[PDB]
């Protein structure tokens, strides 16, 4: 138990850690995992929550002792994957069983160092939904009774994982959208480190492999003459997505200029062109234009007119953006790069992914400090923008 | 069971039906209940009577007159729990089916689970219909849940007069639906949701005859053919300006992702061109507004489906492939611009 | 090894499987004002003439059946008419007059200690057909899906705005097919069977009525016959015109693309004018041969056949894709009275066809129109 | 208690029935109020179901006695209310009650011919809504216990009427809609009569006046020279809707010919045009179109088709049509008028509200009998509907 | 109460606001549960403490030193149920207000409950505030169900910096909003449900100077906008072909009902035609295609709400009047034809 306490005396954290192989999972985790603690990992089903804890636990069992146990799948199939992933020469050990009664029997005769439950879904009690948040309370207590590191599975539904973020000391979400070949696993909440931590993954044939150096895989994916192309820090919610534009400005030949956009609000780009036109001095009035936002993601945030002006004027000009820097601004009709949401998130998301600038609105700065591996670049018009980019 | 070490885990009854066999992951485990659901008129009861009879039957849906008419078309094959519970003592049944499990709908949870009780007091294989196993519309049989086996599994049959056929080659539905020499055509192997559907792209590219030129769509979103029409303009180089274009998803699929930019792509060019695609050949690509082809997710998946339906190439991604294993039976050929395609295509 | 008794009614037999058969539960179910409650009366006054009839409802009086029931069929033989609700009172006279069949007019409007407890009340009627060995026939009004599974035989009264067929279906046969049907039509004295449907399609038709053509698509699992209807005229204006009700305007557009890529119809300078008649959407892949057979009779002012129809997806390459449930679609064909069908060609592989439709697979739209026109 | 007869041996009714003034409620009830009997007047609040009910009991109080229970208006409103309506020097007994324990004991004491329940919705009892079932259940006891007749009322909700509809012996439906100043009184079940029968009342300002020939509103409702208007009977649901379709076919001046719908769907519309011109030979290519259902009555139902047809030919034609006369009947693009749906009621519903023709589908009539106040005209082609109206 | 003949059937507390007084049926019944509803914010406590102070004030929703600060601005006034009960036998109130009476809000049904049975107890006028009257938005308190008076009745209040300030002429409210002749204005008594709302059409017709005239409607059907526009032009015979129209609906009222025709037309005849209507008079009825002014529904409510706020003229249907009484304050002149109506009016 822990005590009232005066700031002044209270003394910082000693803890002792342990740490992966994979570096990116132990950053999250804000050093390692911490014994006598909850984590809580959630995302879609199919992402990989259990291929991730079956790597960390063939490495964990080489200094600990794991007990997997999982009600989801057999202790076969399991096997099966795991000798793929890992080394279990180990002291790992599996359970395929689902009542908490017949678990703690077991905790109590191999005092497992590391516990993980996959998918708090299908564990039961007496007393599969209502009573997961009984079971996770009946859990945390279970952590400090023998002091091991847990954790909990939890699969984000349609309806009836987000419950139980406010009663668990850290929380997870490893998320992966069909426009990225990449997952990445971020600390909503932890008890133990930084929220602002992530951990890129790739899934490969094998397992997840890890993706320690991300700016290489943007530059990879941009052709040589690339033009028209840019990039925002979108939000989707809280989460923020990293979103690439695409535009094809190109002369008409017909009568009507044609203007065509598949993922940005016609309206805004329409708006775009127009402050382009009579701000930046571009003559797009009898150019045509095509916009994408790449992999279908929607983009119908404020923040993302700049990254659709840069684009655009990137194919008017016939001359490229560069690809490890991206744009955030809402575009006002008087040429100025309005104030946005969220700015210090975004910034840090950006310097995540490899990133080396970042143009955003400068009023938004005001004391906000700054990542050392990022240039954050203030910018008040759309001039000054497109001077300092071509 | 008790905790175990991994360095210590490691049979089962088939049937004639290879792809039934394949979906409970083997065979017919001795010890289990095995859930298969369906919308009614799908043939649970026509499949669970073809397995019986090459593998006791329990029935109140249909007679027991009724089922000998059915199951003579398609041995020791016998036909309230109460009155069930006491047959399964005296004749010790190796497999039990229960046709239809459907307050009935209240005690239905109930009745199953004093069946998997039942399936470990005698270790008997138990069958049970629900109007985890899945046959949904040729007709597909997924296993949603198995604990003996992979959920990635999949048994395709096609009903016919007699009762369910199975299907080995389902290119071979394509093919025959291939005209001599038809352009136009092309193949994605899409997804709905995780399931990898594998679609018909058709296009119909012909010159405008009066002022406007036509661009109509079915099954797949304007806007995204309106861009592929415009890069293959700009980067292929096809003279697209003046020409119709009518575009169809054949079977009535919605295609709306991005990886089924690279077929309709292909379509067009195929119809432009009048130069066939090959049937066996199929795409995969998100298709950049520079020409590049970008990734898309789950290619593994993707390739894996098209081989096991027959086919003999893919076009897949590039930049996809970073450490994956690739099926000997297919070959996967990675590209990076549309205009690699169309050269390789044509 | 069973005694069926028929009744004068060719189609409610077969619909039964041959007859209504003893100690068993059959549910008619349906709108209301289709005519169940005729359509037993009717079986009823003819089932009285070998058996003991006992008809039950509280639904309507007594003096009312009678005046109903005298334009129906004859009543000097053993009907029994009884206008009560609640079950105790029902079982007394079921004892006593020992009637060979039981017809309850409404199971919603009976009382056992009225629709919750409808579930109960037929549980205790399955269990007295085999305490006196009777038929029964349970009424079930359609606001009757909750009784399908737990009764031996499930009838459907249906009948769709546009057809004044009313179609009698067996949806859940113990003692015959599920595929069989019985067409009937309500005239003023009460439901008249139609043995001949064939002879119904051929009054629906005008004399020199080009542009008319049949699909046989599907309402989810049922089969629901309908007719596409095609005006092509040529353009006298600017733009041609093209306008559909009820069918998807851009399939009609590539239909017409096709019709005139592959089949050869000068098209470009033609207004269109397409129609689902009876205001049936039709939303299914398996409509396009049928609307381009439409369009084509219209252009060509060649009329199609009222007695044949078309089933087939229809490719931009001009073939003919196959369908879903082809088999439920040329049964439904035949039993309407029809005489062609054009199928998709791939689409039969091992099936068996009906002795009575000729079933024509085909391969293109130009194949099609040339066997049509 | 009544007993199983045989057909041939049961004897026709020999009832006593009680009259009112109103000829047409009368002929609803099918002769006038049985005693002994559960009647259920169904309808939208405010239509004038407690204004009807207070109408029959001050004429009912007249020759026997009456006992009016109302939850829902006080006692003092309710006089205030009746004097207008009738004269109460009568044996009308008035009680502002709702428990039926507390109703019950009245009922012995005075021992009343005809009870009428306002708002079935406001009686309690122990064992607001789902308990009404139960309470009409025992109301159809109490008329065999006393015999007596018994009114109630259903206010139709949004959610949660035609609840009772199987379980009483007269089920009445008091309707009138935004369109129409006159509320009709229909009964859709009825134990001792036709369903067929139909009552038309208006609502004036001392409460509900009977329209007893009705066939005078549609030609005061005509102007002299009118054209272009005519009048289909349509379907809401199983309602038949007497609805009027207004055409204005004018020659274009501009570019363009115009065609605008309200109530009717435009599409729909156009292809009766295009049938109209292919078939029967209008020239309205250069004709403007102006079309509506009058009463902002939506129309959509096949039925409608050649009612609209008629509008229009009557507009371009400049020829009027009968007032009296209505059309029915879905039209064929091949210029066919093709069957529909319900045509007996439609009939049926056309000759009570004082219709002198009607033209139907020919294919329509095979067996079915007509009523001798109307002229049904079965017709084919839409060339043979224009030769014979104008 | 026991059954009681009809020829044997038959006093209150008024407030100073006679608004107020005609909701309630005359004023304040000394034995009975009146009910105010409506949103937070609108003034529930506010129009109680007014009453109060005109005629036991119970809160826990604000403090007792808060409510002294409101209702000096707005005599014996005194400011959970068992401490209230005491307290009610001890002064013995003639009338008791409870602020807000909102598992409390399951609670709720059970306080009410025994409420009503304390005003028997004690003869007393008990009010209780739920966050049958509704206060809704000037402000409006009308009466839901009231069992001492008719439903129809309604009370016109404006919250201004005070309090609550009752409305006479809510005529004058459009009658200040009128400029110096300001043509395209016209009024209608329009429906929403039951409730008749009082509501201006507006128009502005001017010639169009490029191609197409312009049609842009705000408020009301596009459509039906249209169709007026042909009826005034083939049968009143104003040349709008070439007219540009702009319609609005003042206020943000959608006007969906046929009746408001015969004010849109008049309107735009009234801009058409540079000749202003009258403030205080206002038009009913749907406008046939021959012209033709036809019935509508409920008039006999919309003359009387016209007339209650200070109307002079109501040109309705002539068809609608059979038999109905008229307003001596109001003068109805019945109209059969367009033509007719912009006759008289302009
Ligand atoms: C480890 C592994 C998993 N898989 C498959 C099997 C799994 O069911 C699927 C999804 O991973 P999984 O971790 O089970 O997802 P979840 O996030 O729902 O726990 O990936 C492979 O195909 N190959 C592999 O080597
Ligand atoms: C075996 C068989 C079934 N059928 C028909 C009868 C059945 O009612 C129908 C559907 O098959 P069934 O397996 O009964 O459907 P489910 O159990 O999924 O509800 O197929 C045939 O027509 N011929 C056959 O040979
Ligand atoms: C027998 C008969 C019925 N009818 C009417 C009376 C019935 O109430 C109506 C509808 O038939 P009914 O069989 O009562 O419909 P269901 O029982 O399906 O609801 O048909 C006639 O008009 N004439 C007739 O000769
Ligand atoms: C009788 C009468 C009613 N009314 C009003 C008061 C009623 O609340 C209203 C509606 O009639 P009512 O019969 O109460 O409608 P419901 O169908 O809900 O029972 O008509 C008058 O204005 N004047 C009258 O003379
Ligand atoms: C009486 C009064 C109220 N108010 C404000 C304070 C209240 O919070 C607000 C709303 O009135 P109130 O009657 O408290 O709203 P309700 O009871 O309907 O929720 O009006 C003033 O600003 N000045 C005043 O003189
Ligand atoms: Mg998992
Ligand atoms: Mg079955
Ligand atoms: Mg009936
Ligand atoms: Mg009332
Ligand atoms: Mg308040």
């Amino acid at each position: 138990k822990t005590k009232p306490m005066k700031l002044a005396e209270v003394t910082s954290i000693n803890v002792n850690r342990t740490k992966t192989e994979m570096e990116e999972f132990n950053r999250v985790l804000g050093g390692g995992v911490v014994p006598g603690s909850l984590v809580l990992i959630g995302g879609d089903p199919g992402i990989g929550k259990s291929t991730l804890l079956l790597q960390v636990s063939t490495q964990l069992s080489q200094v600990g002792t794991v007990l997997y146990v999982s009600g989801e799948e057999s202790a076969q199939q399991i096997k099966l994957r795991a000798e793929r992933l890992g080394d279990i020469d180990s002291e790992f050990y599996l359970y395929a069983e689902t009542n908490m009664q017949s678990v703690r029997a077991e905790v109590e005769r191999i005092q497992p160092d590391f516990l993980i439950i996959d998918s708090i879904q299908t564990i039961m009690s007496p007393e599969s939904v209502s009573q997961v948040r009984e079971v996770t309370a009946e859990l945390m207590q279970l952590a400090k009774t023998n002091n091991i590191a847990i954790f909990i599975v939890g699969h984000v539904t349609k309806e009836g994982p987000r419950m139980l973020e406010h009663m668990v000391d850290t929380v997870l979400y490893f998320e992966g959208e069909r426009h990225h070949t990449f997952r990445i696993l971020r600390a909503v909440k932890n008890r133990f480190g930084s929220t602002n931590e992530i951990g890129i993954f790739e899934m490969q044939s094998g397992g997840l492999v890890e993706v320690l150096n991300p700016s290489q895989v943007f530059l990879e994916e941009r052709l040589d003459g690339a033009t028209g192309s840019s990039i925002v820090v979108t939000m989707e919610g809280t989460r923020p997505i990293l979103a690439e534009v695409q535009a094809l400005v190109t002369p008409t030949m017909f009568g009507n200029a044609k203007r065509t956009t598949t993922g940005l609000d016609f309206n805004r780009a329409s708006l775009i062109m127009a402050v382009l036109e009579k701000r930046a001095g571009l003559l797009l009035q009898n150019q045509d234009a095509y916009l994408k936002s790449a992999g279908g993601v929607k983009l119908d945030e404020p923040a993302i007119d700049l990254a659709v002006a840069v684009a655009i004027a990137s194919s008017y000009k016939d001359k490229p953006t560069n690809p490890q820097e991206c744009f955030v601004g809402e575009l006002g009709l008087t040429g100025e790069i309005r104030r946005v949401n969220r700015i210090e998130q975004r910034i840090n998301e950006a310097a995540k992914l490899g990133f080396t600038k970042i143009y955003v609105p400068k009023n938004s700065l005001t004391g906000i400090t700054l990542p050392k591996e990022i240039q954050v670049i203030g910018v008040t018009t759309i001039q000054e923008v497109l001077k300092k980019v071509f």
